[PDB]
């Protein structure tokens, strides 16, 4: 599923991501924009052989099981495929664990490089929330 900007902002708000660990909803929408272009089916292979999955490009090194990332963990206790669902519940629940891990949203390199410190409220501007 390719979400619309305001459609995804509403789905993230409904699942409790708005101001989760102090990160306003525009932060999460901005991260999803640059990670996946709002596509739940986004995948990216890393040089290390891990894979990033879904709207927030969650990695198999730590967070999900894909059966093909040697030495990895599955801290969200999900198959990585769950992160590609049209239903963002697995992505959001796992993002909550990631952003609680110590480095906040820096865990998402695209958030640090493209969202951090910018006017992230522009990502929810005009959305009925
Ligand atoms: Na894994």
């Amino acid at each position: 599923k390719v979400f619309g900007r305001c459609e995804l902002a509403a789905a993230m708000k409904r699942h409790g991501l708005d101001n989760y660990r102090g990160y306003s909803l525009g932060n999460w929408v901005c991260a999803a924009k640059f990670e996946s272009n709002f596509n739940t089916q986004a995948t990216n292979r890393n040089t290390d052989g891990s894979t990033d999955y879904g709207i927030l490009q969650i990695n198999s090194r730590w967070w999900c099981n894909d059966g093909r990332t040697p030495g990895s963990r599955n801290l969200c206790n999900i198959p990585c495929s769950a992160l590609l669902s049209s239903d963002i519940t697995a992505s959001v629940n796992c993002a909550k664990k990631i952003v609680s891990d110590g480095n906040g949203m820096n865990a998402w390199v695209a958030w640090r490089n493209r969202c951090k410190g910018t006017d992230v409220q522009a990502w929810i501007r005009g959305c009925r929330l």
